[PDB]
């Protein structure tokens, strides 16, 4: 298992434009076009970033190429964040793509604040940061997700998605 097919399993595929859990437009292997609320403004948004008219719709080839970007950003940004940089060093292979899966999903911006499981993580307390990630939004709203990445840390093995 990888990082790409980890967050394919999250995500899914769809190649026509979408909403998100959170109501936002969205395509492919979770990309998201927009936070406003006009599939127009979307429409556009999409087609600025496949370079072509797309009308809403998408092949499946557009897709991975937004998802190998999106991949490729989530890592970099990390690399270059003050604050996850140090944790993402200290991880093993797996546990550095749960990392990466929450960033991918929130932002880094957003990873950066769960101040206390990033130390608790870094200090090597699976158990004790698997505890606290759940006392969040995040976990709230996406539980089923919330729960793979997090025994995904817990454990530091890929049996969260071996039964997906």
């Amino acid at each position: 298992m990888n990082i790409f097919e980890m967050l394919r399993i999250d995500e899914g595929l769809r190649l026509k434009i979408y909403k998100d859990t959170e109501g936002y437009y969205t395509i492919g292997i979770g990309h998201l076009l927009t936070k406003s609320p006009s599939l127009n403004a979307a429409k556009s948004e999409l087609d600025k970033a496949i370079g072509r008219n797309c009308n809403g719709v998408i092949t499946k080839d557009e897709a991975e190429k937004l998802f190998n970007q999106d991949v490729d950003a989530a890592v970099r940004g990390i690399l270059r964040n003050a604050k996850l940089k140090p944790v993402y060093d200290s991880l093993d292979a797996v546990r550095r793509c749960a990392l990466i899966n929450m960033v991918f999903q929130m932002g880094e911006t957003g990873v950066a604040g769960f101040t206390n499981s990033l130390r608790m993580l870094q200090q090597k307390r699976w158990d004790e940061a698997a505890v606290n990630l759940a006392k969040s939004r995040w976990y709230n709203q996406t539980p089923n997700r919330a729960k793979r990445v997090i025994t995904t840390f817990r454990t530091g093995g890929w049996d969260a998605y071996k039964n997906l």
